[PDB]
């Protein structure tokens, strides 16, 4: 089970690890991938979880997308975990980098509250180009149920718990 995690609020839990390491620890029903509207890992998260999957995230994922089409920003799938987890939620935070808008990081949250509990990264944080402290704040605000958030960046992680309200 999920172990090391600061609680925030009654709901949401974080700490500093990289996510497939609490993903081939933990084993969860849900771990949150940061992916964009197209299921492409390339890098960040995506890259390092479907890394950690062999490539067989991808594989399903181009299935996905050849059968579905595109997710929208601020959307979601659920597909297979994997070794890391039992699902997989693909969620779409706006990419700042891409000039895509961040008021649908709301939306993108609201994906989680489908789910009764996730290890999940920060959404739109990272390569996304959000201001992380607001994606935490975001979260907070907008996710029910219970998240266990992974922050790889030692520095960051203790940026967010010194600044959190
Ligand atoms: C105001 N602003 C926008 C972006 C940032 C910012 O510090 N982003 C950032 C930088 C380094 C690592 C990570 C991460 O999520 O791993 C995120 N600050």
């Amino acid at each position: 089970s999920f172990s090391g995690y600061l609680k925030l609020t009654d709901n949401v839990y974080i700490k500093n690890a990289d996510i497939v390491e609490e993903a081939k620890k933990v084993k969860p029903t849900v771990v949150v991938n940061a992916a964009n509207v197209y299921l492409k890992h390339g890098g960040g998260v995506a890259g390092a979880l479907n890394k950690a999957t062999n490539n067989a995230m991808q594989v399903e994922s181009d299935d996905y997308i050849a059968t579905n089409g595109p997710l929208k920003v601020g959307g979601s799938c659920v597909l297979s975990g994997h070794n890391l987890a039992k699902h997989c939620l693909h969620v779409v935070g706006p990419n700042v980098n891409k000039g895509e808008d961040i008021q649908l990081l709301k939306s993108a949250y609201e994906n989680f509250n489908q789910h009764e509990v996730l290890l999940a990264p920060l959404l739109s944080a990272g390569i996304f180009g959000a201001d992380p402290i607001h994606s935490l704040r975001v979260c907070v605000d907008t996710v029910r149920t219970n998240v266990y958030l992974a922050v790889f960046d030692k520095n960051l992680y203790d940026k967010l718990v010194s600044s959190f309200l």
